[PDB]
């Protein structure tokens, strides 16, 4: 099954973090990376005196069950990133999100796929569109139609 995974880092110096994350994704058993999007840049949320986000999408071929893949993305998040000590409930430094898992729809305590908000997020949709322009969501909606109708601004490359 092809899983699509979003990578997002908010480190002031995110490159090695993202490259290490890609290495780790490629080390996941029963899986291999099919392709990786370009690296994109998005602005911080709220105050602008914060670091930009580095965003990318990864297509991963896997024979793991969705929850098993989640185990690995969670592990990689723990091993390669951290919480902010002042805002521990907040976002981690490295985020790996399973955007799509084949054509599967999943709604469990641990896992919701497709990612619940991805259709509203250009920073997820554009890198995905670079590596899977013909993608159709499980509900039948076309990625091309979402980007076109909703008129997202494009993202700058990292
Ligand atoms: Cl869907």
């Amino acid at each position: 099954t092809v899983a699509y995974i979003a990578i997002g880092s908010n480190l002031a110096s995110p490159l090695e973090q993202v490259n290490a994350a890609l290495k780790a994704l490629g080390d996941i058993p029963e899986s291999h990376i099919l392709t990786v999007s370009s690296f994109y840049r998005t602005p911080p949320l709220g105050p602008q005196d914060q670091p930009d986000y580095l965003n990318a999408a990864v297509a991963l071929e896997t024979s793991l069950a969705p929850e098993e893949l989640l185990n690995h993305t969670q592990r990689i998040e723990l091993q390669q990133g951290r919480v902010r000590k002042a805002e521990r409930w907040g976002p981690r430094t490295l985020a790996l999100d399973i955007m799509l898992f084949g054509n599967e729809v999943i709604n469990t305590e641990r896992l919701t796929v497709p990612h619940y908000d991805m259709k509203n997020r250009g920073f997820m949709l554009w890198p995905l569109f670079e590596i899977a322009p013909e993608l159709v969501f499980p509900d039948g909606e076309m990625l091309r139609q979402i980007l076109h109708t909703r008129a997202f601004d494009k993202l700058n490359k990292w």
